């Protein structure tokens, strides 16, 4: 499960999907963007580079736990922007490939 979780994230940081997942590589820059109420909002921030950093030092147990770091990423978009936001749709996207690799395991 945790080598089909490795395959997921290089799946999400391919060529093919990177117009649409770039904002989700690292994590949201709060200072660089003036997004000063972000950490108000967002309890638990999360990107893919964490992600892949956490998986590598075994944090997570099985797949589900690696999941839900991915969906917390999503659902932090989700949570903090306006629906017609520009990077909605681009989670969205994201979340696309996420979900159909997710269930294939
Ligand atoms: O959810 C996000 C929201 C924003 C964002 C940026 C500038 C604004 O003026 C604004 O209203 C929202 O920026 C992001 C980002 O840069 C990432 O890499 C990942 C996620 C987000």
């Amino acid at each position: 499960q945790l080598k089909c979780c490795s395959g997921i994230l290089k799946e999400m940081f391919a060529k093919k999907h990177a117009a649409y997942a770039w904002p989700f590589y690292k994590p949201v820059d709060v200072e660089a963007l003036g997004l000063h109420d972000y950490c108000d909002i967002i309890k638990h921030p999360m990107d893919m580079s964490t992600i892949k950093s956490k998986l590598e030092a075994r944090e997570y147990r099985d797949a589900q736990e690696f999941g839900a770091d991915v969906r917390l990423m999503f659902s932090n978009c989700y949570k903090y922007n306006p629906p017609d936001h520009e990077v909605v749709a681009m989670a969205r996207k994201l979340q696309d490939v996420f979900e159909m690799r997710f269930a294939k395991m």
